[PDB]
DNA sequence: AAAAATGTGAT
DNA sequence: CTAGATCACATTTTT
DNA sequence: AAAAATGTGAT
DNA sequence: CTAGATCACATTTTT
């Protein structure tokens, strides 16, 4: 479309390699950035500093926005690169014009907030109201029918760590291997090393 | 503020009685609530019926929002009044107008939906990252320390069942109970009743 | 009058 | 090792 | 070469 | 009653 070519024409372009960290939690906030494409992840910690995924983010994403409508904002999360990641940059002030120039951007910005917010909201209840075994296999059930999720005579397969899976449904690595191995008991899955076959 | 009488202008107003229900969950979404006074919760709830209060919202909050960005959007969440309200309505077609004319009023939304992500991102922290006591502890802090919270020797006083504080933190009536006993044998609070002193 | 909100105490 | 959920009335509290 | 990610099995 | 966390190496897997 257009107007994204205008505002990208706005951005400087930066690319940040897998694992790298594009934004740092509680730094004062004054860019906004833009994913062109790779994929980063959201994530808090724990004073212990154990991690929490908030949430994935991919080409079309707009990151570090919470610290755009109040100054001297901070970063609320950190966010991390989980590949290899082009993204536009561009400061909040520069941003702030091209709305006024043009209030579609401003809009744009606001419905990936708004899908947000349903996300988070809905991650709240699953942790609220889901067991573990539950939250594991709904997250089974996204990554596995995701692009990058890949073919296999059985259903589709994942690669992924027990680690992360953890630190996404919110509990410990040894209880996901127990529970990995548990589903594969039900034949629900089927789990070598970080792959990961989910039956269909 | 000028601005936002200028909104308000075009609103129709309305009034719920606590209790109430302003927002039904998964109905088709087209309007937009402004409150003007009075309180209201935001729920989601499980299969089996049990609620999830994902925040409370008063005088100046957008209520009715998620689902303006996109054709077909559905309420995310049931919205009840806390308190007998007064809440401003206008039709998201009417608003977005407004937003040609005006532009702030879509950017004053924006921050709203801005701050609510931190909360719940917050909030889906405080599940995976403490235990019901500490969560527990945590609410009786925050609403101790609110406008509605009153005066009183040895701290401040709040008035509110152990149903919904279980619903806040998302743990059974009973769990609550058996450790606001145990906030008290720590002489943290002292609870008769709906009635808690959080001492200070 | 009942609903609404709580409490056991065990498990 | 041990934090929570669940149970099903009799007992308080509200509307 | 070590880090990184896992697994016990008990409790 | 019973879902998770925690523990601290020896054992796989990566970079
Ligand atoms: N709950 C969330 N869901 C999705 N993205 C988020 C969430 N919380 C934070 N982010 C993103 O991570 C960024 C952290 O810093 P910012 O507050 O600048 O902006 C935040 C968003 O871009
Ligand atoms: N409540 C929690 N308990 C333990 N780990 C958690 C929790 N919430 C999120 N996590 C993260 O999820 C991760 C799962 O694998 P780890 O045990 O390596 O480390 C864990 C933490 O980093
Ligand atoms: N997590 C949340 N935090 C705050 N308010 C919310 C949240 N989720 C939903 N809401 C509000 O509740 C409304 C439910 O219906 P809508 O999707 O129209 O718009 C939603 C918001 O106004
Ligand atoms: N995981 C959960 N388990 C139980 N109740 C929950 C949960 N998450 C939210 N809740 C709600 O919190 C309420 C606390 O009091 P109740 O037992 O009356 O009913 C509970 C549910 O409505």
């Amino acid at each position: 479309d257009p107007t994204l070519e205008w505002f990208l024409s706005h951005c400087h372009i930066h690319k940040y390699p897998s694992k790298s960290t594009l934004i740092h939690q509680g730094e004062k906030a004054e860019t906004l950035y833009y994913i062109v494409k790779g994929s980063v992840a959201v994530l808090i910690k724990d004073e212990e500093g154990k991690e929490m995924i908030l949430s994935y983010l991919n080409q079309g994403d707009f990151i570090g926005e919470l610290g755009l409508f109040e100054e001297g904002q901070e970063r609320s999360a950190w966010v991390r690169a989980k590949t290899a990641c082009e993204v536009a940059e561009i400061s909040y002030k520069k941003f702030r014009q091209l709305i006024q120039v043009n209030p579609d951007i401003l809009m744009r910005l606001s419905a990936q907030m708004a899908r947000r917010l349903q996300v988070t909201s809905e991650k709240v209840g699953n942790l609220a109201f889901l067991d573990v075994t539950g939250r594991i296999a709904q997250t089974l059930l996204n990554l596995a029918k995701q692009p990058d999720a890949m073919t296999h005579p059985d259903g589709m397969q994942i690669k992924i760590t027990r680690q992360e899976i953890g630190q996404i449904v919110g509990c410990s690595r040894e209880t996901v291997g127990r529970i990995l191995k548990m589903l594969e008991d039900q034949n629900l899955i089927s789990a070598h090393g970080k792959t990961i076959v989910v039956y269909g």
